[PDB]
DNA sequence: GCCTGACTCG
DNA sequence: CGAGTCAGGC
């Protein structure tokens, strides 16, 4: 059954009210210079469909966009803002993005197009994307009739919906979340994945054939090795060399083989030398084929830049996620992993690159939620959490600790982060379930707030359905009452740990809405690149060097005010690298 | 076209 | 506990 809407050969007066629901189609999963498929606006005059040709050559369109005082409601706005961003084009005035309200409502249901948005309020007149376009190799745009419609009901989804959810929001005490915080910081994104990052090709390639040589001479030594060859990278080929072959101990078995997951292959070394060297070699062949060659071919040759989505609606916790490729992940505990930072760059010559991160911020967090009177102290005096800790659980003095006992201090507290598990406290230290609760046992008696804290969450998270971070963000968590052991207890976890990750996630998004506007004020050129969950990047002129470290920590150190001070340890130099 | 297994970062 | 990317196997 038809929706009525005017398929315009020119843009009109009526179509640029000061407040519509905007459609701009970008098919495109990676939307860096990417085309625009179609246009739709509908508003009180009526719905209307636009050809990109059409519209995005005038004048008054392309002024009504960039127009602030003209309201755009939309769906997944980033997108076609970015996206106009490649072509010279403001998007403006943006006031209502219904990814984002469906993302804040229930993280869960995956929301990824309008139709889903949609289905949520009973809402069925518009049909699923991954529908209209198809799905994988046959995956096309159709003809202008069926693209048409498509985008007005969308657009028509996006009308109709706004006021409802907005009602939600509100009742929950979401809404100042969506409206002063993850919409602004929509924008802010668009603009560090439309800035990108720049890439010292060179440098990499030739750390590239360094790689190369290292991996012929280590695969070629297990070759000689194992008494023959064999494809390394294959699970189960490897499995029947170690297992079988070389008749190793199968300590243990992955669902469909055996796990030859580093962890194992360390305990098995004692036996055979092959064991070091497939280790070595993962590491060497992780690097190269992904963090090499798998960067190389994800750069512009034009800008010689990376550019990656930051995906703000994805993650179950508040966090944000960074794909193609991921700069979240960049190697850096091992040195012969971490040299790879040295191929990200300055945009600019006689710039520098600038990091600020957190100082166990999740940590901090707890202290503050959970009330814990010993946390807090540790926290204000600004010891170290692991020792301090470590001190705590064997009742040692600063002297007695030691590498070892620090070390195990903090698996618990990552632990303590992550849920409780003796399992996971026992499976990480490698010891059996009755000691990993002795520590957790002993744990608790150093800090009751925290335990209380635990306690009251997992009956929270119960008699409510979900849990909320600092900031309303909210996650519902229905197999809380499950009758299911390992079920129930997953969620148990949950229950606990996502009022941290989540509230951590918070406080940086903050910082950053707060540090925009700082930058603004001082007239600063230093723009943000990346964020990395507890820690920010920017780049700037040398110059400004002095004046960002002043600053940068302040504005993230100020963001909010906990029971517990905030620290931001800085860093700035040539390359990423030279940024620690 | 998906799933797996291993490994990368917070 | 969060995420994402590659190879291989299917
Ligand atoms: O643009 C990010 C936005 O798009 C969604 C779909 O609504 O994800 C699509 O695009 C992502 C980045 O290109 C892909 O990772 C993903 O596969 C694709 O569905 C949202 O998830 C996201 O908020």
């Amino acid at each position: 059954a038809k929706m009525a809407f005017t398929l315009a050969d020119r843009v009109t007066e009526e179509m640029l009210a000061d407040k519509a629901a905007l459609v701009v189609e970008v098919v495109e999963e990676n939307y860096h210079a990417a085309p625009i498929v179609g246009i739709a606006v509908v508003n009180e005059h009526g719905r209307f469909f636009l050809r990109p040709e059409t519209a995005l050559a005038d004048p008054q369109f392309v002024a009504w966009l960039g127009d602030e005082t003209k309201k755009k409601s939309m769906f997944d706005s980033k997108r076609a803002a970015v996206a106009l961003k490649w072509k010279g084009i403001e998007l403006c005035g943006v006031s209502f993005d219904l990814l984002l309200a469906a993302y804040l409502l229930d993280p869960a249901q995956g929301v990824d197009d309008v139709a889903a948005a949609a289905k949520m309020k009973q809402y069925e007149a518009v049909r699923p994307d991954e529908a209209v376009y198809g799905k994988g190799a046959k995956r096309a745009v159709p003809d202008e009739p069926v693209l048409a419609e498509h985008l007005v009901r969308k657009a028509a989804a996006i009308w109709a919906l706004e006021r409802p959810f907005l009602d939600e929001l509100r009742r929950n005490e979401q809404d100042r979340l969506l409206v002063e915080l993850e919409q602004p910081l929509s924008s802010i994104l668009a603009e560090m994945e439309f800035a990108g990052v720049k890439v010292d090709t060179k440098r990499l390639e030739q750390m590239g054939e360094e790689l190369a040589e290292q991996l012929r001479t280590v695969e070629q030594r297990i070759y000689e090795l194992a008494g023959q060859e064999f494809n390394i990278n294959s699970p189960k080929q490897l499995g029947v060399i170690l297992f079988e072959k070389l008749q190793l101990p199968v300590l243990k078995k992955s669902k469909t083989g055996y796990s030859t997951s580093a962890d194992v292959l360390e305990k098995l070394a004692p036996y055979h030398e092959i064991v070091e060297n497939i280790l070595h070699y993962r590491q060497l062949g992780k690097l190269q084929s992904t963090y090499i060659e798998g960067l190389l071919k994800v750069v512009r040759p034009d800008t010689k830049k990376v550019h990656t989505i930051f995906n703000q609606a994805l993650t179950q916790t508040g966090r944000l996620s960074s794909t193609e490729p991921n700069l979240q992940n960049i190697p850096i505990r091992l040195e012969e992993g971490r040299k790879i930072r040295q191929a990200f760059v300055p945009s600019e010559s006689d710039w520098l690159i600038f990091a600020a991160d957190y100082s166990q911020i999740e940590l901090r967090v707890l202290a503050h939620i959970a009330e814990d009177d010993n946390l807090m102290e540790a926290f204000r005096r600004d010891l170290d959490i692991h020792t301090k800790t470590a001190m705590d659980i064997f009742q040692v003095s600063e002297d007695e600790v030691t590498p070892n006992m620090r070390r195990q201090a903090k698996a618990v507290n990552f632990g303590i982060v992550y849920g409780i598990s003796d399992y996971g406290l026992a499976q990480n230290l490698n010891i059996s379930r009755k000691e990993a609760a002795e520590f957790i046992e002993r744990y608790f008696e150093s800090f009751p707030g925290v335990k209380r804290y635990m306690e009251n969450i997992v009956q929270e998270a119960k008699q409510k359905g979900y849990v909320t971070t600092l900031l309303h963000r909210r996650r519902y968590l229905p197999d809380i009452t499950s009758r299911n052991f390992n079920v129930r207890s997953f969620a148990e976890r949950m229950a606990m740990n996502t009022p941290i990750q989540g509230s951590a996630a918070d406080i940086i998004k903050k910082a950053m809405i707060d540090l925009n506007a700082r930058l603004k004020e001082e007239r600063l050129q230093a723009r943000l690149l990346l964020q990395v969950h507890d820690e920010l990047i920017l780049e700037a002129p040398k110059e400004e060097m002095e004046r960002l470290c002043r600053l940068v920590p302040e504005v993230m150190e100020q963001a909010v005010t906990l029971r517990v001070p905030l620290k931001v340890d800085y860093h700035y130099g040539s390359t990423w690298y030279d940024a620690k």
